[PDB]
């Protein structure tokens, strides 16, 4: 037997597997149980802590993927089954991963803990876009990711009752933070260096444990790639989060009070639920997910928005940034005229459909100034740069301005902020290329994915991981992403400053379209509230 | 004894001119003409009457009296103000057109010009050194004519409904002379059926108005409409915001001794001296602000039978040609009569709160969430304080809103409705300018380059700008004779809906441009509207 593979957690004891790198190798400790499944009675409620076991549990493969719909836009396709999920389904998935360098470290090492993204309704730990292994032998930091509860199972509310409070599945990530707040000393982590760090719902999912007090305390940093808890997406009225379960339980044939409606739905089978899930949004749309997080006083005692604005955020640091084009990909969702396989030349009637789509639930004046704002009128009818337009409507209401305002009013409140923009495209995407630098895949080379030899990456890639890596550890150890070479300085409110991310040098810049973003946080609130 | 190029007859009787002496040879010039009976006493504030016939001679041989107006005190003897200030006696009894033809009379009929002055519907006169006409008929031979029209509550008191008060009596005084033109023109050589109105600033929403107006359309072929537009936010007030406005200057000179009866109303406001009028002029406007005026044409139903943009919506304008254009910097020259922090005499770098305020008084009596439109598309926010960019915001808001977008609204209406427009910007700024530097091209300096004032030898103009002033005689011209302002060379297309293509007027050759600041007049024309019906 290995002894640097055997661990004692507070629960009992584990054993792990070496996994290999180009680097040499890692100790990994995968599929560790954090909380009871949560199934039969227990679905849709609170995590529990997992009960103390005797034996040595299996922790040398990934375990079950919680369960969620399975995209089927483009069957087979390299480009959407990297993000489905690759093992079996089960509503028993509360797992965590643990990778540690090998030998294990004997002094505390800072950790860097993994939210994934998908929406609030998919992903996993298992991808293999977020494999820890190159993150842990090059930069040599614990590296934690866990399983949440998705869909309706982790975030369907009838808020008020007790039998479906919403937000468990943020409940399941505060309770593998406590874990690692518990257990990451026995792998050599150091619990007093916490850096959390999530892409899309991942990163909404970091910004809403900024923002809730019991989570607050379970670290120290935080990375918000390409999301943000303050979109219009990432949050739900209770009204309308009890709109939506209301119409789930009548899709299923439920009833046969709150109390009543969930014990029929407790009695329907996973599926039944996931093949319902997108009919209860309230219109035709893209970048809208149907079960997502609740604003009910309790995780959030506010909106996020609200929070942002009346937070002390003094002693915080925080790494914020987006890719070059964050809307392209969710246009092909949905969007008329859009399609993976041509060059998506759209028209003018086409753009102006796909405004009410990509700005969903919003009045006609509303969507008139969204049209009036991304419309070049010495050009309004050019189908290439209509397509264009419309991924800026959809990128920047969703995505850029959300991030804009939520770094803005951070570091106009204390905090230490650094912003980057993403723009290189990889030589190995396969989604066209009138998509640019489509949204999540800067993931690969933060993970440094390109060091592994069974892909294509250029050997210029490989090097640009190695630097994203050293940044984003860098950060992680003293808050300051910079080399102690080209500086990449604090994002201010005033100065607005970022760098780009690519093959070339560190290139600071000015201002996360600062037009644009002036229109979706400062102007259409005002109209909307007339 | 007489001199027979002197001398000619109109239907109302005998006239006598004067032998203007220019760089380029003699003009004969009738100065003085009536073409109404004097509106006053008991018909201030009707509808003008036709100039009874009379015996003898009467001398046409200078500019009769400016009427009854306010007189600008902003900077009291600068060069820059004064040219717009009466240069004649102050009277009621100013309803006067003069003509210019060429020395001798034309053998053949001559296109004729029509020149409608501006200032604002409450000031202007054709006696103006700018507007002298000597110069366009001496360089291209044809026929001009100006008129005097009424202005301020002489002209554009409105009590709608009132046979004693009616309303656009200023406008009735430009339709008489252009129906006089129709009449009389051709004992001066003049073609009446080649007439060519053409306009600046308020003339410039004169014009488009006679446009628009099926009485006035007969009476004229072809129009130019320089820096202003009928549809503008400035140039016509609503039925309920005229009376009101003509209500209070009654109250605030003691008439009736509120409202009430209108005839009575009208007859106390006879009975007060002219000057006691214009004393409380600006005292009646809804709020302070800039570019807006008290008296101005009043929707009524009758002169107009809906608003501007109606009619220009609603129009069939084949068979009609038009030449539009507006100057670099429109927005300038009203900031120094109200927006904070503006002066001519400092560089005018204002602050952001200064900016702030000053959209309030650029684009008044809207609500707060309009305001915050205006703000939003106007400011550059990666450099949101910066004194210079506001500057410059503040006159491209001015201008915009109340210029160059009415004037594109229009342009583009008529041309996808079966008019041929040319349009052009006019971007050069005269050497013998006296207003300040940052100002640029100001609102009404592209008159003086086409009246050919350069050519006056007692002017220090230069010799390019001399060149310059023919060059644009000749454009205005050749519109007036064909239509067309291309020499039958750079070529001036155009303007269409579609490629909104406009030329730049300045020293150098002409350059094709395309789009009237699209992105600042979608927000004006398309999208404020909506907002404002919300
Ligand atoms: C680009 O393609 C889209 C989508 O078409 C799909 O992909 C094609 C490669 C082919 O497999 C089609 O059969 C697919 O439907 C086009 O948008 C569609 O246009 C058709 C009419 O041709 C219409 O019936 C569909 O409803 C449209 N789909 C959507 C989602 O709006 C689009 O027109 C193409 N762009 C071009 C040709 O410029
Ligand atoms: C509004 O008043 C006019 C004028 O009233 C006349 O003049 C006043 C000074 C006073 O002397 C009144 O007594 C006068 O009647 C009215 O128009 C007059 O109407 C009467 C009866 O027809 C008569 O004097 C003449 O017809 C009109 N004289 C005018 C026009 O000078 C008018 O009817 C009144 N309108 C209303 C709605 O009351
Ligand atoms: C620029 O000037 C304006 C106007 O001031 C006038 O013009 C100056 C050139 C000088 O001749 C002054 O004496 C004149 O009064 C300034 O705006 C005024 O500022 C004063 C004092 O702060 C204030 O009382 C007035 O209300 C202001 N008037 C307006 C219309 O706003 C302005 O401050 C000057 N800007 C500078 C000096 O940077
Ligand atoms: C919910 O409804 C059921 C059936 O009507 C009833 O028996 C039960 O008491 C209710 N529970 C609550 C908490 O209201
Ligand atoms: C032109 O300049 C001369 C001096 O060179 C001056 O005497 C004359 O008054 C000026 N004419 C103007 C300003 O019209
Ligand atoms: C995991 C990254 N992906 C899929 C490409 C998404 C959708 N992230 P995020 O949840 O966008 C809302
Ligand atoms: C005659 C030119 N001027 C004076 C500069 C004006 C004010 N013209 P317009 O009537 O402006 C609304």
């Amino acid at each position: 037997e290995d002894a640097e593979l055997l661990v004692t957690v507070r629960g009992g004891r584990l054993r792990g597997i070496r996994l290999k790198t180009p680097g040499g190798p890692v100790s990994a400790f995968l599929g560790i149980p954090f909380a009871e499944p949560p199934m039969g009675p227990r679905r849709f409620l609170p995590p529990e802590p997992k009960q103390p076991w005797s034996g040595v549990v299996d922790a040398t493969t990934f375990q079950s993927v919680c369960y969620q719909y399975v995209d089927t836009l483009y069957p087979g396709f390299e480009g959407t089954e990297m993000w489905n999920p690759n093992r079996e389904l089960s509503e028993d998935c509360l797992y965590l991963n643990v990778w540690t360098p090998y030998p294990r470290p004997t002094s505390p090492t800072p950790v860097l803990v993994w939210i994934y993204g998908g929406g609030f309704y998919s992903g996993a730990s298992s991808l293999d876009v977020y494999d820890g292994r190159f993150l842990v032998q090059a930069e040599r930091t614990v590296l934690v990711s866990m399983n949440y509860r998705v869909g309706a199972f982790g975030f369907l509310a009838l808020p008020g009752s007790r039998e479906a409070p919403g937000n468990v599945g943020l409940l399941d990530q505060r309770l593998a933070l406590q874990w690692v707040q518990e257990n990451v000393a026995a792998f050599g982590g150091d619990p007093t260096s916490v850096t959390l760090f999530g892409e899309s719902a991942g990163a909404a999912s970091v910004g809403m444990h900024l923002l809730s007090p019991p989570s607050r305390g379970l670290f120290h940093r935080a990375v918000l790639q390409s999301g943000a808890p303050n979109g219009p997406w990432a949050t739900v009225g209770m009204g309308e989060a009890r709109r939506r379960a209301t119409q789930l339980a009548h899709l299923v044939g439920c009833p046969p009070n709150d109390t009543e409606l969930v014990a029929c739905l407790r009695t329907r089978p996973a599926q039944v639920l996931v093949n319902h899930e997108w009919h209860v949004l309230p219109q035709e749309s893209v970048f809208r997910f149907s079960f997502v997080p609740v604003v009910d006083g309790d995780f959030l005692s506010d909106t996020p928005e609200a929070l942002i604005n009346a937070g002390d955020f003094h002693g915080l640091q925080v790494l914020v940034g987006v890719v070059k084009d964050e809307g392209s990909y969710f246009l092909v969702y949905g969007a008329p005229g859009f399609s993976k396989d041509n060059e998506s030349l759209i028209s003018r009637a086409e753009f102006l459909a796909g405004v009410r789509v990509g700005v969903p639930q919003v009045s006609d004046l509303a969507a008139e100034a969204v049209v009036l704002h991304y419309t070049d009128w010495l050009h309004p009818e050019d189908p290439a740069r209509l397509r264009e337009a419309l991924s800026d409507v959809v990128g920047d209401h969703n995505v850029v301005c959300p991030v804009a305002q939520l770094a803005g009013r951070l570091a106009a409140q204390g905090a230490r902020v650094y912003a980057y923009v993403f723009e290189h495209r990889a030589s190995t995407l396969s989604w066209p290329l009138w998509m640019g630098v489509p949204h999540g895949y800067e993931i690969e080379f933060i993970f440094g994915i390109p060091l592994d030899p069974s892909r294509n990456y250029t050997a210029e890639e490989k090097i640009f991981a190695q630097r994203l890596m050293r940044y984003w550890a860098n950060f992680a150890r003293t808050g300051d992403p910079n080399e102690p070479a080209p500086q990449w300085p604090p994002y201010t409110a005033g100065a607005q400053q970022y760098v780009s991310l690519d093959l070339r040098p560190l290139e600071v810049r000015r201002g996360l379209r600062a037009q644009a973003c002036a229109f979706w946080n400062r102007f259409l609130p005002k109209l909307l509230s007339a």
